[PDB]
């Protein structure tokens, strides 16, 4: 309704910026087609990092969206997008209750939960059953049976429950060291070429395109915005 939008004015340059991406010893990719990358040229990075144009793009603006931010979402307008997910139909109030314990954004938690249980499919999230719908302690050894292991250890004995345990794992390594936003992540304006999230140059504006689609279904739209800015 009304949308509260901050800019950090870094007094800087697009032009400097961007210069300084395409020096970084893990050097950028380019999708020029899906399932191949190639490394990015200058005005490759000058184009999807210019928050100028992110920000006029209704999906693209997501990425400047605060993650460390609950939105009091309506825990039934959750639960009218949860419904036919597999496990996870319901409990928009186990997620409405994630999100204002560890003061992170809703949509950023249950994307993370769809993502790691396949839409509520997955062995992990199925579940006598324990459950795990974040994926703790499953990109290693055993992802089935460690990971069912965890959760049998921490009593995730039932959905609402593994959502409550899992999610104090999510946002802790990124959004809590300061990087709130997909741009942060991927650009890092505070520290530039440091502690980024991945080489694509396209990935905050895929994310941001993901996000605002969870937005749309759930019938909301977010309120917190940061844009970086550069002149
Ligand atoms: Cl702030
Ligand atoms: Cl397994
Ligand atoms: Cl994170």
């Amino acid at each position: 309704a009304a949308e509260l939008i901050k800019y950090n004015q870094t007094g800087m340059t697009l032009n400097q910026v961007a210069q300084i991406q395409a020096g970084l010893q893990y050097k950028p990719q380019v999708q020029r087609v899906p399932g191949k990358w190639t490394d990015a040229n200058f005005n490759d990075v000058k184009h999807a990092m210019d928050t100028k144009r992110l920000a006029q793009d209704p999906a693209l603006k997501y990425q400047f969206l605060r993650l460390d931010q609950p939105q009091n979402i309506s825990i039934d307008k959750i639960n009218q997008f949860l419904k036919g997910k597999g496990v996870l139909e319901n409990q928009g109030a186990a997620f409405n209750k994630a999100a204002q314990m560890y003061g992170i954004n809703e949509v950023y938690l249950i994307s993370h939960a769809l993502l790691e249980t396949g839409n509520g499919t997955s062995q992990l999230a199925k579940g006598t059953k324990y459950h795990n719908v974040f994926g703790i302690a499953a990109y290693d050894n055993d992802p089935l049976r460690e990971g069912i292991k965890y959760a049998k250890q921490a009593g995730w004995d039932t959905v609402s429950k593994a959502i409550v345990g899992g999610a104090k794992f999510i946002g802790n390594s990124y959004v809590k060291a300061g990087q709130n936003t997909l741009y942060k992540m991927r650009w890092n304006p505070a520290h530039p070429g440091t502690h980024q999230y991945a080489t694509d140059v396209d990935w905050a504006n895929i994310n941001a395109k993901i996000i605002k689609g969870y937005y749309d279904k759930i019938g909301e739209v977010g309120k917190y915005f940061d844009i970086p800015q550069y002149k």
